[PDB]
């Protein structure tokens, strides 16, 4: 819990909570050795999500001396794109004053070209396959990169994965994909690339921990708690996380307008503290059709993954607030 | 320019640039004595815009010892409401870490009840009418409060106004109100309450300086300049203004996606530096109909206001960057 670090790669798609997840992982080097990040052109414009990833890496390196690591833009493309207005969030982040501290801009400008050479899917494969320790992959965007690696390399890749902790799906609760052509039963990360999700979630060669809407619905961050970051504004990570949650737009804001979803952050929190939730083994039948139920992750007839259940609000809160006083 | 301060009231509707305007005024006490603020339930939920106003007042009082002042919620209601998603911005701001510094929250919690007793329209009238100096009113929301004061008090009020510097309208360029029932010719602040605008803009008893889209269209803040606030992140006002502009959503973001509108900020900048723009006397015929042209501010047949022209991008930039190093 403080004596040995897990080797971790973050496979993300650049929304505000992807970066909260990144900050939780990177701010806890006693627990997590972050050896790389992948960014997918899903809930962001990949150039923006890439730059924000880079600058956060640079800021942590400067402040707390966490190692620098390779970052790769995936070339995976969507089956179903995220709404364009949502994807702009990483551009907004890239313009934020806490992501434009002069040292971080200078270091990222220097490190950017070497990272631009990487292909994200290939980087994920290379980092896992060449690692001495088995690697924990945290997936907070769609499952396309994991799918590509499993398809290209099979057990040469999956044998080197410790576990895969994924944000996606909706098992016993409704989804969050509301479009003229959908029934509302699907979750967005799955919907973006349903065949990828089908390939990964039911891959018998990896241990998947799934943070579906079942778990994420129960742990919003209330406005009253987001305001708590103000007491820590002298810490860069509090300026970052407080702003990331305060910026919530569209369906990131719950019904009552006084709380926000924290989907990916809870997912990374599990890597820091596995007791934050109980796990249930579940067989899933991923809908890859073009019907209204496309992307649905219902229980199969007759396991694929271990679904997170009843996550601890207090543990989540305490972890996030401690992590964001790190620097 | 540094030897005597203008007495000013800010009559605003709580969008991000309203607060940039507020920060420009309040950060320059050599030039501006801010004696009050009004908040209207237009481009915000008035409770949120009120709280943000209060906390910014409190922060400046703490940091640079600017005086505290009365703040009043207007009870004016719209003819045509702003889009609900846009109005949430002040709620997002109210949750920001730089607007939750513990001292500011404590002081605002203390000062809030006395201010809640105020009626905004009445406060605007009282502050102008009892002021020893003639008062400059900066209006960055709709014209409803000015209209109410002129209707209730006539010259007893207008004789005590130095000038009224207003953000609104579109004279020789298109508007920004795009709805199924509009032709695109109107600007939002006017559209919100066209009869109020008609009453004020052509009131022969006040000198109106109008920052219409003609002027505001030419002074966006580019992403490259918003990023400049990062170099000043140690200053609270840079964290505020940088985030306010970086947060831009919807039609605040220009076509190319690399710049944002700064409508109200330019309007306040004129109070700080009147040479920032050239003024043209223009007679206007405000459309108060329920047709597609409702809220249009075309040139009349045959002056009402002095329209701002060709504002200086460099002066605006230099003023904003200096103001946001104040604290
Ligand atoms: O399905 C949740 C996943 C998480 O991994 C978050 O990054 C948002 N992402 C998509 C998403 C669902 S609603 C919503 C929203 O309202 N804005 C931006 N993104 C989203
Ligand atoms: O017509 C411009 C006035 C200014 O006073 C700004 O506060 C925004 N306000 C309304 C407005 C126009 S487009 C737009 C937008 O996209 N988001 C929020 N507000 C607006
Ligand atoms: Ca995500
Ligand atoms: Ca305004
Ligand atoms: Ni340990
Ligand atoms: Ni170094
Ligand atoms: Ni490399
Ligand atoms: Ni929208
Ligand atoms: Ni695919
Ligand atoms: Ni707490
Ligand atoms: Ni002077
Ligand atoms: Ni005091
Ligand atoms: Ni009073
Ligand atoms: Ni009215
Ligand atoms: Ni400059």
């Amino acid at each position: 819990g403080s004596h040995m670090a897990k080797t971790v790669i973050l496979d993300h798609d650049g929304n505000k909570d992807d970066f909260v997840a990144m900050i939780l992982l990177l701010s806890n080097p006693k627990k997590v050795n972050l050896i790389g990040c992948i960014c997918t052109d899903a809930d962001c414009f990949v150039e923006n999500g890439f730059d924000v990833t880079g600058k956060i890496m640079c800021a942590m390196h400067r402040l707390i001396k966490t190692p620098l690591f390779p970052i790769g833009k995936s070339t995976a493309t969507a089956v179903n794109a995220f709404p364009t207005e949502w994807r702009f969030s990483a551009k907004n982040l890239d313009d934020m004053p806490f992501l434009n501290i002069v040292e971080d801009v200078a270091l990222w400008e220097k490190l950017k070209p070497e990272n631009e050479a990487h292909n994200g899917q290939q980087l994920l494969a290379d980092l896992v396959m060449k690692s001495k320790e088995k690697v924990t992959v945290c997936v907070t965007g769609p499952l396309s990169n994991m799918a590509w690696c499993i398809e290209k390399y099979g057990e040469a890749f999956t044998s080197k994965v410790e576990e895969c902790v994924i944000m996606g799906g909706a098992v016993d609760v409704g989804g969050n994909v509301f479009l003229p052509t959908t029934d509302g039963s699907a979750e967005w990360n799955i919907y973006w690339d349903p065949p990828a999700a089908k390939k990964v979630l039911c891959c018998p060669n990896i241990r998947c921990v799934l943070f579906s809407l079942d778990a994420t619905n129960t742990v919003p961050v209330r406005s009253v708690d987001v305001k708590g970051f103000g007491a820590q504004n002298q810490y860069l990570l509090s300026q970052m996380v407080g702003t990331m949650w305060a910026m919530s737009t569209h369906e990131e804001i719950l019904r009552d307008g006084d709380a926000y979803y924290a989907w990916d952050a809870l997912t990374a929190a599990y890597i820091l503290e596995p007791t934050i939730a109980t796990l249930e083994p579940v067989a899933l039948d991923v809908d890859v059709s073009k019907g209204k139920s496309e992307g649905r992750t219902p229980r199969a007839s007759g396991p694929c993954v271990h679904v997170a259940r009843n996550p601890s609000k207090q543990m989540f809160h305490d972890l996030v607030f401690a992590s964001t006083r790190v620097c």
